[PDB]
């Protein structure tokens, strides 16, 4: 319990850096990159017992994942990859690893001041996405 208290809430994207290049590195095609890159999603994080839910309400694609820390699950990403995901807590950072087609990407989510900072890494390419409370 209380494991993710500081993550819970409704968050809105306020800034992004290098997201197009991250998406390229992931293999996202041109048209999806353009439409995905415009979006300013709402990320809604909640906890009920051991189950964490992360919803994204977006003009591009709505998604919802529910999971237990350390327990692999199936995820269809907003860009339509069918991945196997595992999310753990490492030193207060949510670490989300996605595996598909022999590839891997990691999404880290951390609280920094009044922000929720999302770092997306594919090989040598990082994108930083900053969310504030909605
Ligand atoms: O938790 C968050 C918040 C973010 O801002 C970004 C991401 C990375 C996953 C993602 C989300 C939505 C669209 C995408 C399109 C292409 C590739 C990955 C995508 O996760």
């Amino acid at each position: 319990s209380h494991m993710c208290d500081a993550f819970v809430g409704t968050w809105k994207l306020v800034s992004s850096e290098n997201f197009d290049d991250y998406m390229k590195e992931v293999g996202v095609g041109f048209a999806t990159r353009k439409v995905a890159g415009m979006a300013k999603p709402n990320m809604i994080i909640s906890v009920n017992g051991d189950v964490i839910t992360i919803k994204s309400e977006s003009t591009f694609k709505n998604t919802e994942i529910s999971f237990i820390l350390g327990q692999e699950f199936d995820e269809v990403t907003a860009d339509d990859r069918k991945v196997k995901s595992t999310i753990t807590l490492d030193g207060g950072v949510l670490v989300h690893v996605q595996k598909w087609d022999g590839k891997s990407t990691t999404i880290k989510r951390k609280r920094e001041d009044d922000k929720l900072v999302v770092e997306c890494v594919m090989k040598g390419v990082t994108s930083t996405r900053v969310y504030e409370r909605a």
